[PDB]
């Protein structure tokens, strides 16, 4: 946790934070504790506020590309820090240490997050996608405002600062039951079954953690299972403004083995879904800008019970897909494919 600051152009307002990323671990969300350092001469007669905004945005970003824009503020909170209102509550150690360092013109703020928000997520469409760029952004802003006898609500940019922050998904205390699937198929002209059972070791994996997929194929058919392929697919549903759908392979492995007619195979394949696995980063839900080094695949959405899921803006989910390629018998023109899917969740580790 490295302390950073930003100073307004006129030097009247400086905001300090202790970190950029705020952990959501379901049970609670870390609040944004910081301070504002004012220049008392330059804020005389003015009020200084600090706000936290969570916004869903939709629309081409490029400021030289004509196109609609949409924004919904999913959350907003604001406090007056100057003049002091006298209702600030207890300081954190961070705030205490900054107030000591910076002196009497330093004022604390604490802006909490509610329980009904998504985490940081954004997407940029690939060429064959029809939807537009969209995301969920979090901003802290400090600014001075005043009125003159000729103009009300003045908010000069030079007396304002903003810092972009993230809300990042870490694992809760518990997780769901072991992921399992079972499917069977009977093909045209034969009642002989092909059976596929799939299990994952557990229901939550962490970013970077290998995912062991255990596949059991029971092939009573006359056909050969020529290929066993296992994918991690990311599924993204945009649920405000435009109903956009994305599904993208973010890891893949193929077994060496085939399954001949009238035979069985159990195999475990291990996959690791990582943004680093593909050069193409468009059409994928990320937790940050394509460029940045701190950018990862977006964590699974975790919706609060009873919430209208549309308020999340963008829903991100993950699944394992197991695809079996099945040989054609004499007379058939092509091989065939069958598949089944197994959901799991992907996020950062439990908090320490
Ligand atoms: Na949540």
């Amino acid at each position: 946790h490295v302390i950073f600051k930003k100073i307004s152009r006129d030097k009247s307002v400086t905001i300090y934070l202790g970190k950029r990323d705020y952990i959501d671990h379901v049970e609670r969300v870390e609040p944004v504790d910081g301070v504002v350092l004012v220049d008392p001469e330059l804020v005389k007669g003015k009020r200084v506020y600090v706000s936290l905004t969570c916004a869903f945005r939709y629309g081409q970003e490029d400021i030289d590309v004509m196109g609609l824009s949409f924004r919904r503020d999913l959350y907003f909170s604001q406090v007056q820090v100057f003049p002091p209102v006298g209702a600030s509550g207890a300081t954190t150690r961070l705030q205490e240490s900054l107030i000591k360092k910076l002196g009497a013109n330093t004022y604390p703020f604490l802006l909490t997050f509610p329980d009904y928000l998504p985490c940081s997520v954004m997407l940029q469409p690939a060429p064959q996608d029809v939807g537009k760029s969209c995301g969920v952004d979090f901003e802290i802003k400090a600014f001075a405002t005043h009125s003159t006898d000729v103009e009300e609500d003045k908010i000069p940019k030079k007396s304002s600062v903003r810092l972009l922050i993230r809300k990042v998904q870490h694992a809760p205390r518990d997780m769901g039951p072991q992921p399992r699937a079972e499917a069977s198929w009977q093909f045209f002209m034969s009642d002989k079954p092909l059976r596929l059972a799939v299990s994952l070791s557990k229901e939550i994996y962490y970013h970077g953690e290998p995912i062991p997929v255990t596949v059991a194929v029971t092939n009573s058919t006359e056909k050969t299972v020529k290929k066993i392929k296992v994918l991690v697919e990311q599924v993204t549903n945009v649920v405000l403004y435009s109903s956009d759908y994305y599904i993208k392979t973010v890891a893949a492995e193929e077994a060496q083995e085939k399954v001949p007619p009238n035979s069985s195979l159990t195999k475990t394949l291990t996959l690791v879904p990582l943004l680093a696995n593909n050069r193409e980063r468009r059409g994928i839900a990320l937790d940050g800008k394509i460029k940045h080094e701190d950018t990862n695949l977006a964590s699974s959405t975790i919706i609060k019970e009873g919430i209208d899921k549309t308020v999340m803006g963008i829903l991100v989910s993950y699944q394992i897909k197991v695809k079996l390629t099945v040989s054609g018998l004499l007379g058939e023109l092509t091989s065939s494919e069958v598949a089944t899917e197994v959901p799991f969740r992907l996020m950062h580790p439990q908090p320490e």
